[PDB]
């Protein structure tokens, strides 16, 4: 229609799909003309898949850390993305913003995080 | 310049000022031409003060609940606003977004929360 309930569900599908390294599943949440920006922008179904392709090279442990804020045509959520490389666990803690269209597809995704939000040992 | 460090500090001043019901303090964080949207939009120094005036009728207990995500010219943060009315404690749990200008003043504030994020008893 769409609704808070729907948008929260999409947020949750998104998180799950990242855990499952399920590219079809992620990309299917976006409109054909959606834009994606995680930081270097990217638009359209193809560019979006490539964006998440690079993201999923290492297996991701992804987790909502608070409730989803969903209202009108937007959703925002806090979460962590954890991965390991050369024996170092890294935890990135961003806040994402979705904008939905009438159909309930994500037409805009923005990831907000800075170096202060990247947590890892030596 | 501005920096993650600066933007986080402003977020923190903002939170503190809401606790102190310090209208000068809040409003001083925004540019002369800033816009504010907490939900019904409002723009300019005067409208912005009126917005927070209504917000501070009841005393607010405001608290950052996670680290601030600050990067480039934006900051986003999760927090709670608690107030009491007719013996019922209410806790609102939004995610806010600031956009800063070159001077380091907030030129845009957006509050994201839905009915699922308003928590209170009977």
């Amino acid at each position: 229609m769409n609704t808070p309930e729907h948008m929260t569900a999409v947020v949750q599908r998104y998180v799950a799909a990242l855990n499952a390294g399920d590219l079809d599943g992620i990309v299917a949440l976006f409109a054909d003309d959606a834009t994606v920006e995680g930081g270097e922008p990217r638009s359209g179904t193809a560019a979006i898949r490539e964006f998440y392709a690079n993201s999923l090279k290492l297996p991701l442990a992804v987790e909502l850390t608070q409730e989803v804020r969903a209202v009108a045509n937007e959703a925002a959520f806090a979460f962590t993305v954890s991965f390991e490389y050369q024996g170092r666990k890294t935890v990135v803690a961003p806040i994402n913003h979705f904008r939905f269209n009438g159909a309930g597809k994500v037409v805009s995704m923005r990831a907000l995080f800075g170096e202060k939000n990247i947590h890892a040992g030596a």
